[PDB]
């Protein structure tokens, strides 16, 4: 099975032990490590961080002692904005410029492929997205025609039905992509005004779910139904949790909230907590297994957070295997306990390692 793991270029700037550099990554943990994110200037793929070139090499060095490890450079991301992507994939000239600039850039920096993370093509770009992927694969094929190891092309897709229906032509793009990572998380947000796990495996109690499609199981099946070969589908598992600030004494699923949770000491982002920040939170907190959804949530004081732990990711792997999917995708390596000092056991990357172990099991 493939174990696609993301690494973010901005985790390096986190205070103390929060700081994470590519050399802190276990070269044997994943099968594919994707760097996030690359920028796009003058219709050319380009670096984002001032020291990207250094971190690129720092990451690709992991391939020395592990020849099987594959590396990809992802372009896009949430903070990128669909606007910029649209103008490039929409204009016939810019699309060419962009596509042509990718292979050289990847070879120059030691990457094995490109990962498209365009969030998200509007209903107005559904076809342009198809053309982009179609031509990008064409170029990659051409660039390796003489006998090179062909560059890989992947795409991180939304797991939300509405977005999937208006943005993707699953059947068409599945032919050209080497593998698809479905972002099966971020299913519930403070905007909803109630507590809810952002990455449940199944819908669970029919009575308490605001949506029939906001869960991993639905998204996976839907995409399979739409024409995404199971052999090319990688299921996303989050190593971060979504938090909320409770508004009453109610702490169960669906309880009232006043907004996102208090920012974590290291990630400093309201509504977000890295798994390692969660391990701290768990000290003196109560953990509840959500029956039906197969995932846990912890609560302490006026804070509530839905996340994934070793037990839940295990179940999720079981699910993906029973489904015969390509494997699991993790977001992100720098959100897992990479130091291995926060959750005890002195074990590094507990969640990701748990996923790896589960994939090899049975
Ligand atoms: C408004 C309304 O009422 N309408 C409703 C809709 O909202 C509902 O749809 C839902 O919309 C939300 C957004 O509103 C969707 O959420 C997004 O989901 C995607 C995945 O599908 C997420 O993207 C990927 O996952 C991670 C984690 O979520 C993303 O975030 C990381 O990346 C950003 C930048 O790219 C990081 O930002 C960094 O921040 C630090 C400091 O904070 C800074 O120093 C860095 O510089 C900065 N980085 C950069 C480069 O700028 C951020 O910290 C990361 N987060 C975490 C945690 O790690 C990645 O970008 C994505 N990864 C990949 C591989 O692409 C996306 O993050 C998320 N957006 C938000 C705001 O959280 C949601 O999917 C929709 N739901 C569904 C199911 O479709 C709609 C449906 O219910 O209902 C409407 O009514
Ligand atoms: C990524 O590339 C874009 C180019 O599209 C850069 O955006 C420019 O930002 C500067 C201000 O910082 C503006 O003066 C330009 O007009 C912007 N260009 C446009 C039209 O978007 C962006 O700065 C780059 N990001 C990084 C991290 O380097």
């Amino acid at each position: 099975y493939k174990l696609v793991c993301y690494y973010t270029s901005w985790s390096q700037y986190r205070e103390g032990d929060g700081s994470c550099f590519p050399d802190a990554l276990d070269r044997f943990l994943c099968t594919h490590i994707i760097y996030s994110f690359a920028n796009i200037s003058n219709d050319h793929i380009d670096t984002w961080e001032w020291n990207d070139v250094t971190l690129y090499g720092m990451l690709n060095t992991l391939k020395n002692r592990n020849p099987n490890l594959k590396t990809l450079l992802s372009v896009g991301g949430w903070n990128f904005g669909s606007q910029r992507f649209s103008k490039i994939a929409s204009n016939t000239q810019s699309r060419r410029t962009f596509i042509k600039s990718v292979p050289p850039f990847l070879r120059t920096h030691g990457f094995d492929g490109l990962d498209l993370a365009w969030l998200y093509p509007g209903r107005r770009d559904k076809q342009h997205f198809t053309t982009l992927i179609k031509e990008m694969k064409a170029e990659f094929i051409k660039e390796a025609q003489p006998g090179k190891k062909q560059l890989l092309l992947s795409a991180a897709l939304s797991a939300g039905k509405v977005t999937i229906d208006s943005s993707y032509d699953i059947a068409k793009i599945s032919q050209h992509l080497d593998f698809i990572s479905i972002m099966t998380y971020d299913f519930h947000g403070a905007w909803r005004g109630t507590t809810g796990h952002h990455s449940p495996l199944f819908r669970g109690q029919e009575d308490a779910s605001p949506d029939r499609f906001s869960n991993t199981d639905y998204a996976v099946g839907y995409m399979l139904r739409l024409g995404a070969p199971a052999s090319k589908l990688v299921m996303g598992i989050p190593t971060f949790g979504r938090s909320f600030t409770l508004a009453s004494s109610e702490t169960g699923v669906g309880a009232p909230i006043s907004g996102p949770g208090i920012p974590g000491r290291f990630t400093k982002e309201a509504g977000t907590l890295a798994y390692y920040e969660i391990c701290d939170f768990l000290r003196g907190a109560t953990v509840h297994r959500i029956l039906g959804q197969q995932v846990p949530y912890a609560t302490k004081g006026n804070q509530w957070v839905g996340y994934d732990d070793q037990e839940s990711v295990k179940s999720k792997v079981q699910y993906l295997k029973d489904r015969q999917l390509a494997g699991a995708m993790v977001w992100a390596l720098d959100l897992d306990d990479f130091q291995g000092s926060f959750c005890g056991q002195d074990l590094r990357f507990p969640l990701t390692n748990a996923i790896k172990d589960a994939l090899a099991a049975t």
